[PDB]
């Protein structure tokens, strides 16, 4: 009955899947502008114990010059480090108890048609869905130290690797003007810990505007049975060209590529892995 | 246009992608019975030049106990070894020219329902569709040593890694009673090899009425979409039980499974490399 209606619902649709995977390539346009602090300094303006820039394992890579607030920490979906704070909890040798406050955040007052209902945040590491929550305040409860409320996220993708945590926007009350995150890891064991990045509200377009019926594709044959509309890379009628996406299943190749996963959400349920959208770039 | 016409195709099956897999639970059903030698015998019978049953690489790995003509290469698709001879050309050190020609096996006269249309060979190693070919002959022809013509194989699936090649079974006359494998492995570079068993006949049963809609399966929620009448291996409910099978695409894991890729053709391609069913079985 699900499956009979999904796969209807799918066939209904003349570009598939594709018309429902809402892609994000510019996490960095969605940031919240902070309401105070310099955007370097907001993440951990509130509070800080022992969450730390490079607070991260090297394996969730690194890079050579650090980020905005001295991460080398390599950020996932084309975050950009020089405008993306990190703090994170991880460390080798004796584990501390940990927590993190961040500064407050604006919420917008401007409408803009491209955003998704939600509220992200761009997180790494092993965490129950109470240790990382989403305060809210009016400027006034803000002002006096106070928050109006609070809610979790809903943790989707394979832990510890970066994921995007999903808060809806609904669930806001109207009256918020400013959100902060606060996030606790008490939890000593080595392999649990938290890092996080800056609240955003995604800009997306969807993945039939974004990947288009003419750059090539690479997608197991499967998958493919859902995306109709996308350009399989192949080598039928002697074909030679260069990949520039490739879709992947939720649980290189054939040339050297460097392969970048980008944010992405499905419109029919924004807490659901449905897979990944990847763009593709000669490694060089 | 292709792409809308494979996925309106799909939702106009009852169960999607299920009828339209065959799945050989028993590729030994299927094995042709030799004319004069011994089931052991048949498959070196006529020449073996430096083709030996253990002339496959650990790691395409091995069991205890030898197979039927002394191989100890583990075999895929529940081929049974006590039923399944194995000649390959592998060999570390020194490469030297290899060669194999069996002896003749027997074309059905008895017409079967649930058969395959084609000629299934399955193997291993890495080798050009020149290398690999499948001679037939009439009575007559066999007796005297000769062979009335041949044909190439369709080499489906990655290698070197054992996989099953398809002949289809049209291009055989039919006044042809008899078959046998001819492989020229005249290329010294040690990562050019050839291994095979003797050739067969599938006998299949669709993907729907082999797996059903009861036994939970492992899949990921894109390469469901294709199989809207497989129960979905989960915990929703509360849900706790035991995965029966994993449906992969072509290019463990929450409870100590072993998974053993069964035999499988799509019926609107049949050189085409689908995906893979996986039978789940208890570690122990
Ligand atoms: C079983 C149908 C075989 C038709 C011939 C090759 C079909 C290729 O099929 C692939 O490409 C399509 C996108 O255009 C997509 O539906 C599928 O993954
Ligand atoms: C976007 C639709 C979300 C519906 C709620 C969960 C859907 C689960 O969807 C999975 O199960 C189905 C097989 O029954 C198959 O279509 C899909 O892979
Ligand atoms: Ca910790
Ligand atoms: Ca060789």
């Amino acid at each position: 009955s699900v499956g009979r209606s999904n796969l209807q619902a799918l066939a209904g649709k003349t570009c598939g899947l594709a018309e429902d995977v809402l892609v994000e390539l510019d996490p960095n346009a969605g940031m919240l502008a902070p309401v105070t602090a310099p955007l370097a300094d907001a993440l951990g303006a509130g509070l800080s114990e022992a969450f730390t820039p490079n607070g991260i394992p090297a394996d969730v890579g690194t890079t050579a010059a650090p980020g905005i607030n001295g991460s080398r920490a390599r950020l996932p979906y084309n975050l950009d480090p020089a405008r993306t704070p990190v703090l994170g909890s991880w460390r080798a040798g004796v584990q501390v108890p940990a927590m993190l406050r961040s500064g407050w955040y604006r919420l917008p007052t401007n409408e803009q048609r491209d955003r998704a209902p939600l509220l992200v945040v761009t997180a790494a590491g092993r965490f129950d869905s109470r240790e990382v929550r989403l305060q809210w305040a009016t400027d006034e409860q803000a002002a006096a130290g106070h928050h109006g409320g609070s809610m979790e996220f809903a943790d989707v993708g394979a832990a510890p690797a970066w994921r995007n945590l999903r808060a809806p926007l609904s669930a806001i009350p109207s009256t918020a003007t400013q959100v902060r995150l606060v996030a606790d890891d008490q939890d000593l064991a080595p392999q649990h810990w938290i890092a996080l990045t800056p609240p955003r509200i995604p800009r997306v377009r969807t993945l039939q505007n974004v990947v288009g019926a003419a750059d090539p594709v690479f997608l197991d044959w499967l998958v493919g049975l859902a995306f109709p509309c996308q350009r399989p890379f192949g080598h039928q009628y002697g074909v030679d060209e260069t990949p520039k996406w490739r879709i992947l299943p939720d649980r290189i190749t054939e040339l050297l590529m460097r392969a970048t996963t980008v944010a992405s959400y499905l419109k029919d349920d924004w807490f659901r892995d449905w897979g990944a959208l990847q763009r593709l770039t000669p490694y060089y």
